[PDB]
C-alpha cells in the first residue's frame, strides 16, 4: 500500500510555493473536472474524424478507471503505456490519474530495449500498447516477461486481436461492480516523465508541480477556449504535453487537434480543416514546413502562434517563421526535469529571434557557472544550474547519478551551456556531455 518513492522538495520551499499560489494541492484531473463543469459539450480533442467533448473525455476516462479499480489496480501500482498520437492516449492518461496509478508513457518510437528497461524499473501491473506497433506485432516480447517474472497482471491492446483485452472495450463501458478509487495525493507522484546516453531516465512528477507548470504556461502563451493546438510532436513529450501542450490547452478550455507526425502536407490539411491556430515544433520540422509553406499558404493562414523548441534555431531561420508561416514565433527551451523558458508574446523581435526566452516562474532560480562552479560574470557563457516549483529533486531510484547532477543547495545541473542577455532572456549556446 506504499506510494511511489521520490525525492521531495525541502518543506520551506514547499511552503513558499503554496504561499505563492503555485502549488494548489489539486490532482491533474482538476483540468477535466473544471472543464466539465464550465463547458461539458465544447470540443476537447479532435482526432481524425472524431470529436471528443470535455464530458466525453471525462466519462470515458472514468469508465477505464472503474475497470482498473475493479481489477485491484490503484495507489502504489504503476503502468507502462505506449500509444501513438490518438485520442486514446489522453483518455488513458486521465484514467490512470483518476485511478491513482503512476504511469510511465513510453514514446511510440521506443522499442523492446527501452520498454524492457522501463518494465524492470517500475514493475508495472498494467501494460497498454498497440498491436500495430512492431514490439506487439507478435507475442515474442510479451512472453519474454513471463520468463523473467515481470508479466503485468493486465495487458490491454489498441487495435486488438480476438484473444486480447481490447483497450476500446475497457474504455466504452464502465465496470459491473463498484470499487473505490482516487488520485495519488497532490504532493505525491502522479506519473513519470522521461529525460531527453542509455535508456531515458525516470523523472517523478507530482500533481502539484506539473499542474503549476501547465497553468502558468497556458497563461504565458495566452491560451483560451478558442485555442486549437496541433499535436504533431509525440504526445507524451514534456513539450507536447505541458509546455503548454495538450494539458495547457485543456486547462484553458480549448481543443487539441491530433496529427500522427509533423509531415507538412498532412499537417497543413489538418490545420486547414480544423482551423488550427497554434502549433509546436522542433527546428528540423520547421524546415520541412518552410519548404512547402509558400505554395500552401492558403491552408495554414489560421496559424497564429508557432512554438519552436529543441536543437539549434539560428536567427536567420527564426525570422522566416513570421515571414513564411505567417504567424507569431515563440521560442521554447525546456527540459522534462523541470525548467521551461519561453519568449513572451510581447517580447521584442530581437528577443524572439535571438533568444530562448525566460523561465515560467519568478521563483525559478538559475545559476550560470564556470568549470569551478563559480557564477560567471553577467552575460558570459556557463553551465546551467536550476531549481524551482516544478523542477524535480532527483531521478527515480537513482541515488548515485542524483549525487552527480545535484549540488548541496539542490540545484539541478542540466548540462546546458547558456548566457543571460542584457534583456533578461536566456540564449542556449551548447551542451556539456
Ligand atoms: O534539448 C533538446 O534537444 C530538446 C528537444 C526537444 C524535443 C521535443 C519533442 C520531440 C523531440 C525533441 N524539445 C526541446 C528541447 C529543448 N527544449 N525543448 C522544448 C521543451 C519544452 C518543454 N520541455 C522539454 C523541452
Ligand atoms: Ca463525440
Ligand atoms: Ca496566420
Ligand atoms: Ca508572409
Amino acid at each position: 500500500k506504499q506510494l511511489i518513492e521520490f525525492v521531495r522538495w525541502s518543506p520551506e520551499r514547499a511552503q513558499h510555493y503554496r504561499n505563492k499560489g503555485y502549488w494548489i494541492d489539486q490532482p491533474l484531473t482538476r483540468i477535466l473536472t473544471v472543464g466539465v463543469q464550465s463547458h461539458p459539450h465544447s470540443l476537447a480533442i479532435i482526432c481524425g474524424e472524431r470529436q471528443l467533448s470535455y464530458i466525453e473525455l471525462d466519462r470515458l476516462s472514468t469508465n477505464l478507471a472503474t475497470r482498473l479499480a475493479e481489477k485491484g489496480l490503484g495507489k502504489g501500482d504503476t503502468a507502462l503505456v505506449q500509444l501513438p498520437n490518438v485520442a486514446e492516449f489522453y483518455i488513458v492518461f486521465f484514467a490512470l490519474l483518476k485511478a491513482g496509478v503512476v504511469v510511465l508513457n513510453a514514446l511510440y518510437s521506443h522499442r523492446q530495449y527501452e520498454l524492457n528497461a522501463f518494465i524492470k524499473q517500475i514493475q508495472p501491473k498494467l501494460l497498454i500498447g498497440s498491436r500495430q506497433h512492431e514490439v506487439f506485432s507478435n507475442n515474442q516480447f510479451i512472453d519474454s516477461l513471463h520468463d523473467v517474472n515481470l508479466s503485468p497482471e493486465i495487458i490491454l491492446m489498441l487495435n486488438h486481436q480476438a484473444t486480447d483485452f481490447g483497450l476500446l472495450d475497457w474504455i466504452e463501458t464502465p465496470a459491473e461492480t463498484f470499487v473505490d478509487f482516487s488520485s495519488t495525493p497532490a504532493d505525491e507522484v502522479a506519473f513519470f516523465q522521461l529525460s531527453g546516453t542509455g535508456t531515458p531516465k525516470l523523472i517523478p512528477r507530482t500533481h502539484n508541480d506539473y499542474d503549476y507548470s501547465v497553468r502558468a504556461s497556458a497563461e504565458i502563451c495566452g491560451l483560451n477556449s478558442n485555442t486549437r493546438l496541433l499535436c504533431a510532436l509525440p504526445a507524451p513529450h514534456n513539450f507536447m504535453l505541458s509546455s503548454p501542450g495538450a494539458l495547457g490547452v485543456l486547462h484553458a478550455g480549448g481543443c487539441v487537434v491530433m496529427a500522427p507526425n509533423p509531415e507538412p502536407l498532412n499537417c497543413f490539411s489538418i490545420i486547414q480543416r480544423h482551423q488550427v491556430n497554434m502549433a509546436s515544433l522542433v527546428p528540423s520540422a520547421v524546415i520541412m514546413w518552410l519548404e512547402k509553406a509558400a505554395q500552401y499558404k492558403d491552408q495554414i493562414q489560421s496559424l497564429k502562434l508557432l512554438q519552436v523548441g529543441g536543437a539549434s534555431f539560428p536567427e536567420s531561420l527564426a525570422r522566416q517563421v513570421p515571414e513564411v508561416l505567417n504567424c507569431k514565433l515563440q521560442q521554447v527551451f525546456g527540459m522534462a526535469e523541470g525548467l521551461v523558458n519561453y519568449t513572451r508574446l510581447d517580447d521584442s523581435d530581437e528577443q524572439i529571434f535571438t533568444t530562448q526566452g525566460r523561465p515560467i516562474s519568478s521563483d525559478d532560480e538559475i545559476k550560470i557557472v564556470d568549470e569551478q562552479y563559480r557564477e560567471v560574470p553577467e552575460g558570459e557563457i556557463g553551465m546551467l544550474a536550476t531549481r524551482g516549483p516544478y523542477t524535480f529533486c532527483g531521478y527515480y531510484q537513482s541515488p548515485e547519478h542524483n549525487s552527480q547532477v545535484f549540488d548541496e543547495d539542490n540545484y539541478y545541473y542540466s548540462g546546458d551551456l547558456v548566457q543571460r542577455t542584457p534583456d533578461g532572456n536566456l540564449r542556449v549556446v551548447g551542451r556539456i556531455k
